[PDB]
DNA sequence: GTCGG
DNA sequence: GCTGATGCGC
DNA sequence: CCGACCGCGCATCAGC
């Protein structure tokens, strides 16, 4: 929060470029800059000082100068007048409404929350649930509730089959005092990169979590990625807990360490890590790390036996989860 | 928007 | 149906 | 300059 004014401005420019401009590389460029500035341990006192950080160039440099002078950015102040872009910015906050869908709706005069509640007949399934719980999904989750939710999930998974292993990742695994949502990695020994010895492996888990009314809704659901809603249960005559987004990813047991690296994040850390893999001649995904040949075709899975082996392959010394929150 | 080649 | 492209979100 | 910018699961759509 040392440069909180600057990083907010860049995050607002990043969401603008992403939601309105549909310019995904400007969005990342602003995010990376927001990120390197966020971890810089001095109160930034000029744009040129900031341009010294990789990912701050000339244009962000001018903007930081202006912000530091007036406490505002005109480019932003305008963008908020523009009713079309503030309408688009708003609709994208409903889960399942992305930049294209938002601009489409706006083009039909569906611009506000009341607009969306009239026209649920014009929303796919994900969008329906995203509007249903629109408010709940912007509340964070206190870590103590993450700990409750963890316990239900791990105990309920233990009851389906004692050989499941469920790890909660995301910001929770990075030590966060709060989390936007819950991310669960699931492994079962009969699902490997070699065979799928048992069917409905993930389905059994969500079915059981539904049985105890922890999972309340589904956004999408395949045989390895579930994406939906959960809610802690409350005792007698207390206000309901909010509903929470939950994602569960079934990863092959022998690919646990790439899987847990991917799901621990952050997304930006993942991005910077995989990028630097490429400059060392590796490609990292949630399953494997492989070398690149001279043609750039991915070779075959290098053998991994811990998170740290992946970091070793690519010239980085290990970084504990709590230091991956870029 | 920023970077490295 | 299947395959491939896109949208969306991770 | 200027070309590349992580990698992929699920839903949904178009074409065959
Ligand atoms: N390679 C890659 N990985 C990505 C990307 N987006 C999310 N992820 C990853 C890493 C997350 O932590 C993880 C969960 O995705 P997430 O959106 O729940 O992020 P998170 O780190 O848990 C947030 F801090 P929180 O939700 O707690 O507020 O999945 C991406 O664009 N590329
Ligand atoms: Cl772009
Ligand atoms: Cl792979
Ligand atoms: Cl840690
Ligand atoms: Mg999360
Ligand atoms: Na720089
Ligand atoms: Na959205
Ligand atoms: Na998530």
């Amino acid at each position: 929060t040392l440069n909180g004014g600057i990083t907010d401005m860049l995050t607002e420019l990043a969401n603008f470029e992403k939601n309105v401009s549909q310019a995904i590389h400007k969005y990342n460029a602003y995010r990376k800059a927001a990120s390197v500035i966020a971890k810089y341990p001095h109160k930034i006192k000029s744009g040129a000082e900031a341009k010294k950080l990789p990912g701050v160039g000339t244009k962000i440099a001018e903007k930081i100068d202006e912000f530091l002078a007036t406490g505002k950015l005109r480019k932003l102040e305008k963008i908020r007048q523009d009713d079309t872009s503030s309408s688009i910015n708003f609709l994208t906050r409903v889960s399942g409404i992305g930049p294209s869908a938002a601009r489409k709706f706006v083009d039909e005069g569906i611009k506000t929350l009341e607009d969306l509640r009239k026209n649920e007949d014009k929303l796919n399934h994900h969008q329906r649930i995203g509007l249903k719980y629109f408010g709940d999904f912007e509340k964070r989750i206190p870590r103590e509730e993450m700990l409750q939710m963890q316990d239900i999930v791990l105990n309920e998974v233990k009851k389906v089959d004692s050989e499941y292993i469920a790890t909660v990742c995301g910001s929770f695994r990075r030590g966060a005092e709060s989390s936007g949502d819950m991310d669960v990695l699931l492994t079962h020994p009969s699902f490997t990169s070699e065979s799928t010895k048992q069917p409905k492996l993930l389905h059994q888990v969500v079915e059981q979590l539904q049985k105890v009314h922890f999972i309340t809704d589904t956004l999408s659901k395949g045989e390895t990625k579930f994406m939906g809603v959960c809610q802690l249960p409350s005792k007698n005559d207390e206000k309901e807990y909010p509903h929470r987004r939950i994602d569960i990813r079934l990863i092959p047991k022998d690919q646990y360490y790439c899987g847990v690296l991917y799901f621990t994040g952050s997304d930006i850390f993942n991005k910077n890590m995989r990028a630097h893999a490429l400059e060392m001649g590796f490609t990292i995904n949630e399953y494997t790390i492989r070398p690149l040949g001279v043609t750039g075709v991915a070779g075959e899975p290098l053998p991994v036996d811990s998170e740290k082996d992946i970091f070793d392959y690519i010239q980085w010394k290990y970084r504990e989860p709590k230091d991956r929150s870029e």
